[PDB]
């Protein structure tokens, strides 16, 4: 953990624990590196929310000491969707970084699915599973970014009791080919600074596939406890 990345990651925090008290709930790749101990840096934060608040006023007020707020552009703030680009810099470097804020205020979660973790609303591990599939298997617009790998993996490995029939299929469908992951991945992890030091894609790849073909033949045996 860098300087940067530390200053970076008081920002996140300051700004989720800000709004602990409205409905926004963290998902994510940042939900799973505040919430659940992912082991990679993660630098978005991404929202679900059943209404409109204050957000620019919340973010202002949220700055912690030590980091210096540029500004706020707002890209895209609709009825569904809020897109924010917040600059900002730190009392230890004066070059200007970058904080992507988005959020969605269709199909939020209802507060019987939310957890706090250390003050943070944050989404369960079931939604960030679903949703991790949608964006790299079977969603409307599926991308293909390591990113995804690395954490299902993550996933399959730490959190195996949160997949039920329907997460596990999926995520042996997915994995079922791991050449092909290999393949796919390879030059997305080689310029991807968060996982090009820290990640095995033969090996992850490999792993996922076993993991997951595991996970789901145990559900298949429809057992009770």
């Amino acid at each position: 953990l860098s300087e940067q990345a530390l200053n970076h990651e008081k920002l996140m925090r300051a700004i989720v624990k800000n709004l602990a008290d409205t409905p926004m709930v963290l998902k994510g790749e940042t939900a799973l590196y505040l919430g659940y101990g992912l082991n990679r840096f993660s630098e978005d934060l991404d929202f679900d929310c059943h209404k409109k608040i204050n957000l620019l006023g919340r973010v202002k007020s949220a700055i912690p000491n030590g980091i210096i707020l540029n500004d706020i552009h707002i890209k895209k703030d609709t009825d569904s969707v809020g897109r924010y680009m917040v600059r900002y810099a730190t009392k230890d470097n004066k070059e200007e970084q970058t904080l992507k804020l988005e959020i969605s205020y269709r199909d939020a979660p209802k507060e019987s699915e939310v957890n706090v973790i250390e003050g943070m609303r944050i989404a369960k591990i079931e939604r960030i599973i679903d949703n991790k599939l949608c964006a790299c298997f079977d969603g409307e617009h599926t991308r293909t970014k390591a990113r995804d790998l690395f954490d299902l993996h993550f996933l399959a490995k730490h959190y195996e009791e949160h997949f039920n029939l329907d997460l596990a299929s999926r995520l042996k469908d997915f994995s079922k080919d791991p050449d092909k992951l290999v393949s796919d991945y390879l030059v997305d992890v080689k310029l991807d600074a968060l996982l090009n030091q820290i990640m095995d894609l033969e090996e992850t790849a490999l792993e996922l596939g076993v993991m997951a073909q595991l996970i789901h033949k145990k559900l298949e045996k429809l057992e009770h406890h």
